[PDB]
């Protein structure tokens, strides 16, 4: 049964609520982004309206084969009327096509649902500046001060330089990058760009990338593995046994693999700066784990909420335990007391 925090009071609306069969009274279903935890339940057989971004809409059509009559894309930064209710989609700075949703309720109440998001100061100059928010449904994934990580720009600098050095020292080295869902595309794109290669990948992944409205994408990616010296593999294959196997398949083109695993947070961030990171090495193979997050750090989160000064806050991640729910109310109270709202 659909939980409370996926319902929008006073409306016929739910958010990211596809795995509970027919939800009593829902006249329209909102989808924040194309990640499996959120889209779970959707298929070709779904027959109620779905509202989403354009890019999310391309993925529903081409990857889950949802029928074109039921997909309702909306443009960002635009006031739209849906079943007699005003709504706005805003970029979440999460993965491609990911959005936050502003609802203007008939009774005068105003609701922000973040979906998944990495808070940024640029969000303070959106359509959010212009008015009050009464309830904030919040992505609280890293809501604890021990969760620190560097900026995206710092991580991408490290990866580029790491790659460029190794391949310049050894022209016969192959670079590999792990993936399992959409997001974090910049890692493999930036690396290929400094190396003057296209990125090689499977047909199922090529298809996926074609739905993302990336500029000049056709110049950047390819299905011809042999033409490329930056390869994508599924994340699970990024270990010593999986890579040794993959090297055999390249046929004496390459004598060395350097591989990158994009992770979220890991406990090694409590002690080690990004500059100081080192790889796990076995023979002619090396594997770097790098902390590229598309979710807000603790400080990023704290700033956004303190700026927004919402009247009530509802969490959407880490809700499943009493300890978690308790810890989150304590941080919300300190933030409220520190900023005076
Ligand atoms: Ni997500």
């Amino acid at each position: 049964t659909c939980p409370f925090y996926k319902k929008i009071p006073g409306t016929g609306f739910t958010v990211d609520a596809f795995q509970y069969g027919v939800v009593e009274g829902c006249t329209a279903y909102f989808l924040t982004h194309f990640h499996s935890d959120h889209y779970a339940g959707l298929s070709k057989h779904f027959t109620f309206p779905v509202y989403c971004s354009e890019i999310t809409g391309n993925l529903l059509k081409n990857k889950l084969h949802v029928q074109e009559q039921y997909i309702h894309p909306l443009p960002l930064d635009t006031e739209c009327i849906v079943n007699g209710v005003k709504v706005v989609l805003l970029d979440a700075n999460h993965c491609p096509g990911a959005v936050m949703i502003l609802f203007y309720l008939p009774n005068g109440t105003v609701i922000l649902h973040t979906g998944d998001f990495r808070a940024d100061p640029s969000m303070e100059r959106s359509l959010l500046a212009d008015q009050k928010v009464h309830m904030l449904y919040l992505d609280t994934t890293y809501c604890s001060p021990e969760y620190t990580f560097p900026s995206q720009q710092e991580v991408i600098r490290f990866a580029i330089n790491t790659a460029f050095e190794a391949v310049t020292l050894n022209p016969h080295a192959l670079v590999v990058c792990g993936t399992y869902s959409i997001g974090k595309e910049k890692v493999f794109l930036a690396i290929a760009d400094v190396l003057g290669s296209k990125v090689g990948m499977s047909q199922e992944k090529y298809k996926t990338l074609q739905c993302l409205n990336i500029p000049e994408i056709n110049s950047l990616i390819t299905t011809d593995m042999c033409s490329s010296l930056v390869h994508l593999l599924p994340m699970m294959q990024i270990n010593f046994k999986g890579l040794q196997s993959h090297l055999k398949k390249c046929g004496g083109k390459y004598n060395q693999i350097l591989a990158f695993r994009p992770t979220g947070w890991t406990h090694s961030n409590k002690f080690t700066r990004i500059a100081d990171v080192i790889p796990q090495t076995k023979g002619n193979i090396s594997i770097y784990g790098i902390p590229y997050s598309e979710h807000s750090s603790y400080l990023e989160m704290k700033r956004f909420v303190q700026w927004l000064k919402p009247q009530k806050i509802i969490p959407t991640v880490n809700v499943g335990t009493w300890k978690s729910r308790s810890t989150m109310e304590k941080y919300f109270r300190e933030w409220k007391l520190e900023a005076g709202y």
